[PDB]
């Protein structure tokens, strides 16, 4: 059962992986406040016609998801070998993962206390009635919130986290790719960096299969992104959703 050390490299690339998530995700959400504000209309139904004529929590999600991509983007631009892609391979990927990596690094503010993504006061505080507020159903947020206890349940280390973000984004079977062998390459790098540091730095026994555990989790992640996607598509066919949209997200996600 051989546990090579972390080579130097190895070693940097963590590094820099902590540094660029420390400058990319603020865990005292203190921007929140400067998105447009949370509305929750009263909606204990669960109704699909109101919350469609409403979109009360959309406007605040929608910024709330726009600012993430920004900081993904800064994230992945820090990423030890994601500047050698070219210009148009790296925006392939930013857009094809911008929504998993969302969902991965909203574990940090996820919280089993009460099932919330939690980031203040009550008016910051995320629930599943917030996301149905926000024109999506059931068929996603269920399987996002399972996802989100599994993640948190794996407990994992800092380190990981943002390795697990980073192999995300440098996934060479994203459609439209065209150096899919340097995508490998890069994510290989990543992925070796990871499966080595889990042998050596993860105690057991929550070390035990751990790196196909998290594999998985890419998995599951392919899955929320394709519902993730159905859902948008139709959201969007509601009148005068776009001003409640960003135009980034509007690029991210249309069709
Ligand atoms: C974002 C982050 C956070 C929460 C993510 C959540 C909670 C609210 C609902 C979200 C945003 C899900 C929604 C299904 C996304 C719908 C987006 C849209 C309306 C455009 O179709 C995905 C992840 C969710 C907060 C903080 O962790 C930063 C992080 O970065």
């Amino acid at each position: 059962s051989l546990r090579p050390k972390l080579s130097e490299e190895q070693q940097r690339i963590i590094a820099i992986l902590l540094d660029a998530h420390h400058k990319t995700y603020d865990p005292t959400y203190s921007d929140f406040c400067q998105f447009r504000p949370p509305v929750r209309v009263n909606d204990g139904g669960g109704s699909v016609t109101l919350e469609l004529s409403q979109l009360s929590m959309l406007p605040h999600l929608a910024d709330l998801v726009s600012y993430s991509i920004q900081k993904v983007i800064g994230f992945a631009k820090m990423i030890p070998g994601f500047r050698d892609l070219t210009s148009e391979d790296q925006i392939v990927l930013l857009k094809s993962s911008a929504i998993e990596v969302i969902m991965l690094r909203s574990n940090e503010s996820f919280t089993m206390d009460d099932m919330s993504w939690t980031c203040g006061n009550q008016d910051y505080k995320y629930r599943v009635s917030d996301v149905t507020k926000a024109g999506h159903s059931l068929e996603l947020i269920e399987p996002l919130i399972k996802f989100q206890v599994g993640l948190k349940k794996l407990n994992l280390h800092e380190e990981e986290h943002v390795l697990l973000m980073a192999i995300c984004i440098v996934s060479p079977d994203r459609p439209g790719v065209q150096d899919a062998a340097l995508i490998e390459a890069i994510q290989d790098r990543l992925s070796n960096t990871l499966q080595t540091y889990i042998r050596c730095r993860h105690p057991p026994p929550g070390s035990h299969l751990l790196y196909a555990k998290m594999i998985q989790k890419l998995a599951d992640l392919r899955s929320l992104n394709e519902e993730h996607s159905k859902q948008y598509r139709c959201l969007s066919f509601q009148p005068e959703c776009s001003m409640k949209l960003t135009p980034l997200v509007l690029e991210v996600f249309g069709n």
